[PDB]
């Protein structure tokens, strides 16, 4: 977690709930301090207290597991993460129950389209403020080369064919 960052943590927070703010108000949220959700009254205007933390929390996860591992490969990436921390809570919970076979406990590269696209989302909704403030993210000729080895190669098969009419 860099601090600066760390700073804009805050920032980023700020911004994802005016957005949601501006979700809320073309649906219809009023603040009320009963609970409900038929009678469209909240009290932070359905998001509760820690509803509304519950995506902000693991922004500095996504931000250690960046530290720690160009734009569509970490947006794919972090897509993958989103799906890995869900299959884990998910698993963790289902063998602790003993409940029923999810769909969805395969690996990423079998999954439909809506389940990638779910988490990629809110990948490109985080990623897009992180390119908006100047933050150059990564994952962290080739014929010409791929020609000079195929030379190389050849030559190494050269003194082989030399060393075999030697005999």
């Amino acid at each position: 977690i860099p601090e600066k960052l760390e700073y804009f943590i805050n920032k980023y927070a700020e911004h994802s709930h005016d957005k949601w703010s501006m979700d809320k108000l073309a649906n219809g949220w009023i603040y009320g301090e009963i609970y409900s959700d038929s009678s469209k009254i909240q009290p932070l205007m359905l998001l509760s207290e820690k509803e509304k933390e519950i995506y902000r929390w693991p922004i500095k996860e996504s931000l250690k597991t960046m530290l720690a591992w160009d734009l569509h490969a970490m947006a794919e990436m972090m897509a993958e993460n989103y799906h890995n921390i869900w299959a884990k809570k998910k698993k963790l919970e289902l063998e602790s129950k003993g409940g029923g076979n999810h769909p969805l406990l395969v690996p990423y590269d079998t999954l439909t389209a809506k389940e990638k696209a779910k988490d990629r989302e809110k990948a490109q909704d985080i990623f897009k403020f992180l390119q908006i403030s100047g933050y150059v993210v990564s994952r962290g000729x080739x014929x010409x080369x791929x020609x000079x080895x195929x030379x190389x190669x050849x030559x190494x098969x050269x003194x082989x064919x030399x060393x075999x009419x030697x005999x």
